[PDB]
């Protein structure tokens, strides 16, 4: 759910998840997809496309468990579908970390998301 | 569409719309409904209601017809869901401008959209 990829997001980047990523750039927090912006926004486009695939569970309210082992995200067996869903979770919190150094706050509040350019389908 | 929809909030409020209103609140522009937080915040509660009751045409894309007679925005019947939806888009820019003493700058770029209370049905 949205809970556990904010906590996700809080602890490999330091940041405020919602604030930093909330409304960042064509395809990151609320809404839909767009043409990426720049690398953060590239990282949230292969994060919704990770979620169009779950048909048998639900992205943003179905809770899954995971742990801590050492600095590893480990994703617990679950069932299938959460499971896929915490590997998709961790992917994106992983990728914002490593792309800190381009993150661009004028990205952060992009209240333009409705009128960005048509992304390639996933 | 979201072009005419948008030239109707610039005329009958004054401000510019996808900043002003692109990410307000809990039903303003970006994302779905939710438990609204003040008057601005309610009428676009009224407006995704609206545009949920439509059928056979798309609220966001598809282009309608319609003029000014002195103050008065005048929907041109295209067909029947086409005038339904600028009627849609007609209340809401109205709705808006009569509520500019109450607009609350602080509410604009709500990032904790996601997290709110779940709406009531429409
Ligand atoms: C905007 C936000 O914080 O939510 C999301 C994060 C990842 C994927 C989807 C969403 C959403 O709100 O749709
Ligand atoms: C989000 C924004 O600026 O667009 C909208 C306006 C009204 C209704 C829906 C939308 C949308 O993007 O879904």
């Amino acid at each position: 759910s949205l809970f556990e990829l904010g906590k996700m997001i809080l602890q490999e980047t330091g940041k405020n998840p919602a604030k930093s990523y909330g409304v960042y750039g064509c395809n990151c927090g609320v809404g839909g997809r767009g043409k990426p912006k720049d690398a953060t926004d590239r990282c949230c486009y292969v994060h919704k496309c990770c979620y169009k695939k779950l048909t048998g569970c639900d992205p943003k309210k179905d809770r899954y468990s995971y742990s801590w082992k050492d600095k590893t995200i480990v994703c617990g067996e679950n069932n299938s579908c959460l499971k896929e869903l915490c590997e998709c979770d961790k992917a994106v919190a992983i990728c914002l970390r490593e792309n800190l150094d381009t993150y661009n706050k004028k990205y952060r509040y992009n209240y333009l998301k409705p009128f960005c350019k048509k992304a390639d389908p996933c």
